[PDB]
């Protein structure tokens, strides 16, 4: 069976927070309440002085991808041991298609590499990086067979993965037809490509270039253009890797509009900041550079947390995505060759503890929400996952929120050799890591088997996401006036 | 015992829906599952094709108040019959402490003339209209003992119930100091006595005069003000009945800033505006006139629902203050005689669904939220009300979403003989509504005794309300910078 | 000679208003002052009880342009004559080159027509429709020879006019090298192709059609979209007929962010809505019909004239583009086929006098200002035109501020047999018109001939436009850190 | 005579820029044009490679004001020769008439101290700090005999100047009867009072404490309060020293609204910001105090340029109010009693030169704008002042944009022994400063007497002001529906 009793701390779901022992058996939990039994050969798990939450979801990660030449060092297996060891139980992975591959073979190509390796459950997004008859039979397929309701669309990446307005209106039409969220790297692929053009051609190759060739308001236009095609359709929008106050704001305001679209900050643009770039060391200014860039306004990360304690922001992942020093070094002549990418899987859960709950911006409730609850919401697995109650899947952290941990490559559990939150000092952290009601992390020790985690295959319209925009097609529809000939 | 199962319908709560049957049995949900057993001898309620949702919590009623001259037609025995007809289990009632009475002696009137009549579960929020060592004695008396965690002061009303600024500070700063939540009546007394004043001398009588001496920006002026000294105190701050786009974007500004702020649209600024201060005939013009005055900008309502649904604005009720047609011609000809005050109680749950779920709006669970789960959470008995799940006080309505009902003071339950919703087609009607545990309205009859109803007890310092604010009492102490003298 | 003395009057600028008699002589004003003596055989205008003010500059027409199938009936002719009549003593009109043709033929073509027909002075602005060296090359010797410093871009009209991202952007780069401003038709035309076919497809052939495939978040994310491309190559830029509070908000924000941006509502947008679009006769409906379309929105009027009050907005043109009834019959049944304008050339001057001056909106120095003065300013001629002063050109509108005249179709010069403007009572008339030192207009009557107008050649980097941009390039430019290898 | 030829130079109004001389007789401007004939006897300034712009005019000053025990070190002699250095012609100062005194003694004890004293012109504004049929009288007499159309109120100063909404409802309502324009120090004075007692009780005693009792929340209330009570009585507002960013913001979005309301930031607050407060040194830090104070976040001084530059923002003064060293020091053990007061009148024009042109935020025309046309508009002497006319006052400084000047106190002209902008490089210096029609300052030597200045007595009814008010008083009088009684 495997038993286990997590006894005496107070379990933390979204909504509120009590008192109760959680009783797990055979990957669930199964009962919740206070002085629960202790049967026979059950391991108890004492969790006086601790909140006992939902294990993480880190919506957005690129474990082992390859890009930009090279592939990132975390790879599905280290990765999910180092997501694990942050109190993190669940990373959702994109699959990059390239221009003109199928989509379904990328699909059975990450499953492969993914299956036999992850530590913990996980799914997939699925990128759209091209259009036409087949990408279209492809996502209808994904989204009924495959257990993918969530497609990925850049507007950045010109000639590699970019996407013009006429196609982002067909692919987002699809997408509401197959019952599928639509994501969007918002930025305008064009101005970046002229803008890096104009930095090198001024002798700027240093990573302050990387930001400069694509200040926020890059972002902040295709955060409003994909949102005014999306509403267009009525499909339903997520914006991945919100990194701007001007981006978050776009999103901000089509929400109060009553637009069906969610923004996710990511670790880093919560945790850190662009004046980075400027660090006179390049290889440590070079550790942050990623797409979008953070950015060199101080104040966006308290920013971006604010907005996420009011729900203007929804949920966070990671974009989690590594490449070592010296990978990082193929751009030391050129920013345009720095693979883009920072970490951030194993520290997601602490650098929000400590920014968001320690800080005052939002709740412990407010805490499971935007790292675990909304995601399962929205790709559409909850309370399976999210939940700390009876029938839900044992994917549980005990967590200790007045301890605090410095954060330092020097004892993180990615295989990055640098991190790009060095020597911060988080309040909240994850003491004890259940994964499919197996310990498989506890006492600053990992044991866990490659393969033990599983793929969740989840089904189309997700009804947190699809409720409105199903109405709005009943009664939105737009009228004739009658008139004679 | 009286057992119930309520078999066949969808469950409805804040955070998601599902198929189960609901097993009732005395007074409390004793389990929530699908295809549960009818034990012998309990009554089935028939749900197919209906929703199960908790019963509605009315943040907001003032039941046979004494006010303006008059007392409110609809009291504790008809105002909760008719609440109960519309699909709401629960009202909260002001205690309107005159001018320096002692607020524990209007306490114990209110629930002398309240507990033998109510026919649904209530509490009480009490009045601070005027400051001294007795009130701050009594307001610690209230919130300890007398189950009182909400205390309301008024901006408005000047001569009567105002409190200057300072006032305003140091009963803010005793509330936090007892673990209450400080509700605002906003709107700046001064300019509405100098506002009215100004109509009647250029012979403006009518009830378009009483919108225009206290136009939208009189409302918003004092909730931005309001907020500010709270922040100041670091007290949680309620604004009751927001009327106008400009309070509610005060409001909502004040949130994504990180104010711990909530606001209460009502049933009236919801589902109507203030062009009626405007109709050739007198009596429907006064039907309308409360204060804040509903707005003449048609745009006002559906504005409220996007921001309500978007949780700029929380949670609902229905300010419900009634006086019949012959009462409000006590203002025939002067529009400051009019007693103030519109209908809702009965109304609230069709309006919010027709005008915001029907719509598309908002979702069948956001509605739950806003109509009774954040109204649990802020006043401090979330889940015992405001959930369907096991444990949690019976008080369910089963809901169909399809049907409409005309709203008409024909068939209305409320004693007033007008109703500011007259002719309005809702989708969503009770069809069943179970208080305490007891089918108290079905086939359009009501089955209830005065007295049936119970006084809820509430502990201060509710979590949703005091969790970020004791964190910031924590980490945002004021430091002095060290320096050589 | 003909020398005119205007007597009497009050001398209306853009900074303040001042008794003063003025002395025309030779199409100049040459002596503004008191009391001025009238030479043996001047003419005197008795201005007593009028306002003596700058002609208005109509900076957008369409003089008999052909499109959508036929020509606009408004021609050069007739156009500036009724201009006259409406206080209107200049008009620039745009070169709408096709694409793939040279822009020096289509400006000698555009001058052949205007030249021997304008009967009040004009200049033009020159679309850019289409990209290459050539196209770059003759925008230089434009600006620098032919005396045109404006280039109008579209990103709407697909197929037909429409520029891409890239194209902006090196298009936006050239107008700033050549010193021209850039104008921009900000819609996103893949957007309003899409939602026309979804429309017609849907059965909505009407007017409301138009509107509804292109509403004004369309308009919105465009000239988002067009200011950060601008912004990016530090480009001036100029929002041509803005039509919606959203699009105007867009431009509001980004001025006040220091963006070098102009925002143009026209007269259509400021004295009327698209409501009409819905009208149940469809030739009313139809004459409303232009694109970006006016917005149903009945606030949007009185929103953009306190725009323009407050400089969010800052001058005014009326898209002057007229097609009769029975052309714009062409599209009964498919609104596709509607020729997109409407009238306003010369209802201009009284329509903002009404719905901005007698409103409260602006005083009438700011009249002055966004009807002549900042036209003058941004397109290269101030104070030449647009100020009552020695040595600048006699275009001079006596006004009369305090009558009214009713617009009608049957009233009214224009060669439209329709007016959207039918049935407004303006106060605010042109008593005589005052045109290159002749009095053109008085007494109702029209005293003018074809020809007598003339072309104004204006010389690039006109310094209200260029002096913040030119400090930009100056101490903006972007800086590499300094490191070690 | 004493006959001037400024020549060579480029004249800079607010509308536009352009070469011509300046021919100066007899304290006038009597001719503007190329090439002028040097009459003989005339001296001739050589004004090659310089802007030749009017005299900067100071909205704000305290000269030797009695204030919080003690009285500021820059009295009407000192002050006004630092004012002429710093490129300065005139200062308007503040009467500030204690509780219960006559406004007309006040008015006259100014006018005795400062007329033998002053080197250049200045006028007052004379403060309402309490309420009464004598005051009422006062207003009248000093609006329509005194030459003074600006009286200033208080918010803030709790027991010493404050007014409560009722009294600035009728004190507003009384300045727009006699055609005065309301000033108003917008803080809430109840907040301070509460604020500052809490921060002593903490033990922070320091300069921080002065800015952390009042945040800027504390002045944002404050002015949209101010705003709301002087739209409702259709008064014109004039918010004195805006120190904060969301300050500005609620007067940005007033404007934008259509209320008469102006907002003035100082020297102070576009130069330095308040981290100055939390300086190890003591002294230092005390050097900034002033209510409102300058505030902690960094961004603040740019983004009040840019809302300067943009017209949120409409022109600027000094609050020039001066306290030594050994002054300052009189708080050492308690902020409350640091004398509230900062340097600026000798500075503003090279401060807001260098923050604000040369830093591209605004042009040399918008410059000469917010520095001395717009107080000539407002304070009703335009374009006798603030214009390079012929009949204009010969207030006229020789402007070298190009050369920098580094502020210090140990350079500067000023009586006190620190200077708030200390070791800042400005482009834009004050070359030659002609008041009155007489050179008073060329390299860097003053030239002038205590007394030469004058008094500038001024009409109420100030058009730029008024002439939108009045227009709403005859159209936007509230009507009665008409009804059956
Ligand atoms: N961009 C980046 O730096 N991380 C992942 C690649 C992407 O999605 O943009
Ligand atoms: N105002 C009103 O009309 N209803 C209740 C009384 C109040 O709270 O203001
Ligand atoms: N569009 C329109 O209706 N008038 C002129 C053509 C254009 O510029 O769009
Ligand atoms: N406050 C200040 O520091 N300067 C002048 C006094 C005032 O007006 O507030
Ligand atoms: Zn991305
Ligand atoms: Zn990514
Ligand atoms: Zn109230
Ligand atoms: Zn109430
Ligand atoms: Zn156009
Ligand atoms: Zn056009
Ligand atoms: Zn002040
Ligand atoms: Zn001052």
């Amino acid at each position: 069976a495997g038993e286990i009793l997590i006894k005496g701390g107070k379990v933390v779901n979204e909504d509120c927070s009590f008192f109760s022992d959680v009783h797990i058996r055979g990957g669930k939990i199964v009962e919740v309440g206070p002085d629960l039994r202790v049967p026979p050969g059950a391991r108890v798990i004492d969790a006086t002085d601790r909140l006992v939450i939902p294990g993480g979801i880190d919506t957005h990660t690129h474990m082992e991808l390859a890009f930009m030449g090279t592939r990132a060092v975390d790879d599905f297996h280290i990765g999910t041991k180092a997501a694990l060891a942050g109190g993190t139980t669940m990373i959702l992975d994109f699959v990059m298609t390239q221009k003109g591959q199928s989509l379904l073979e990328a699909y059975d190509l990450w499953r492969k590499t993914a299956d036999p390796k992850v530590c913990c459950d996980y799914s997939l997004h699925v990128a759209v990086t091209w259009w036409s008859d087949e990408v279209k039979d492809e996502m209808r397929t994904l989204a009924q067979e495959r257990g993918v309701n969530s497609f990925k669309m850049f507007m950045a990446y010109k000639g590699l993965f970019m996407l013009r307005d006429d196609e982002l209106y067909a692919v987002f039409s699809h997408c509401k037809e197959v019952g599928a969220i639509a994501q969007v790297h918002a930025e305008n692929g064009d101005l970046i490509a002229e803008g890096a053009k104009k930095m090198l051609s001024l002798g700027i190759t240093g990573p302050e270039g990387h930001e400069l060739c694509r200040p926020e308001a890059v972002e902040a236009e295709a955060t409003q253009r994909a949102i005014t095609i999306a509403s267009a359709v009525n499909c339903p929008l997520y914006v991945v890797h919100v990194m701007s106050k001007s981006a978050a704001d776009v999103v901000s305001k089509a929400r109060k509009d009553g637009r069906v679209v969610f923004g996710e900050p990511i670790a880093a643009s919560l945790g850190t900041d662009g004046t980075n770039y400027w660090h006179k060391d390049w290889a440590h200014a070079a550790q942050y550079v990623m797409g979008p860039p953070l950015r060199p306004d101080p104040s966006t990360p308290g920013y971006l947390m604010d907005l996420l304690a009011n729900d203007d922001l929804t949920l966070t992942g990671t974009d989690n995505c590594t490449f070592s020093r010296c990978q990082k070094a193929l751009g030391k002549d050129d920013f345009t060759r720095i693979p883009n990418g920072v970490n951030g899987v194993e520290d997601r859960m602490s650098v929000i503890w400590e920014k968001g709950v320690h800080s005052g911006k939002m709740d412990e409730n407010r805490f499971v929400a935007v790292t675990s609850s909304n995601a399962a919401k929205i790709f559409n697995f909850y309370p399976q996952k999210g939940r700390i109650a009876k029938d839900s899947d044992a994917d549980v952290v005990i967590w200790d929120p007045k301890t605090t941990r410095k954060i330092s490559a020097q004892t993180h559990h990615q295989a990055v050799d640098y991190n790009i939150f060095e020597g911060m000092e988080c309040h909240g952290v994850p003491v004890v890591t259940v994964s499919r009601g197996r310990v498989v992390y506890e006492e600053g020790r990992l044991k866990v088997s490659p393969g033990q985690g599983r793929f969740i295959h989840r089904q189309p319209f997700s009804e947190f996401v699809y409720k409105r925009i199903r109405q709005r097609d009943e009664v939105g529809k737009p009228a004739v006036v009658i008139r004679e000939p």
